[PDB]
């Protein structure tokens, strides 16, 4: 039920997909973790200098209550509530989450 | 003391690093020579595979015994240069043209 959910991804196709053409800063991913089904990580475009796009990489952490977290400072019920969070605000990210990746 | 696009101690795991990494566009490449067999090269280059992404495609260089090299059987070069030339000019079978050597 969500567009930047992609799940059976691993880490380095996250980027070869996110890198791709289609797909901007601000362009991201929620993948779960292949060795730890349950847990998260969040892939987001980022365009730094003397270099470019470049994919950035955080792990969405479990609470023992059900719930999320990037940052300790905030918590979310869910990936859908961390994900409102961070376009809305870039809050430590690289920054604010734009699109989702163009399949 | 190679030329730019040449790299001396390099894996295709690590050329991929290389290439994957900020900097390079479709395009970009690079040069190697196998790590387990002397006067084999490949060439590696930054690329799009559609249903895949942002990929690195790797060719496998040729060998004209008695000097010469080529990808594809239909144009050999007397030299690599020569080869690195015609690329850079004429995509001709590979993904697009080479542009810029891998800048690391």
């Amino acid at each position: 039920p969500e567009p930047w959910f992609f799940k059976n991804l691993s880490r380095k196709d996250a980027e070869r997909q996110l890198l791709a053409p289609g797909n901007t800063h601000g362009s991201f991913l929620i993948r779960e973790s292949e060795s730890t089904a349950g847990s998260f990580s969040l892939s987001v475009r980022d365009f730094d200098q003397n270099q470019g796009e470049v994919v950035k990489h955080y792990k969405i952490r479990n609470l023992d209550n059900g719930g999320f977290y990037i940052s300790p400072r905030i918590t979310f019920p869910g990936l859908h509530e961390l994900v409102r969070h961070y376009t809305n605000a870039s809050d430590g990210l690289c920054t604010r989450l734009s699109r989702p990746c163009q399949t």
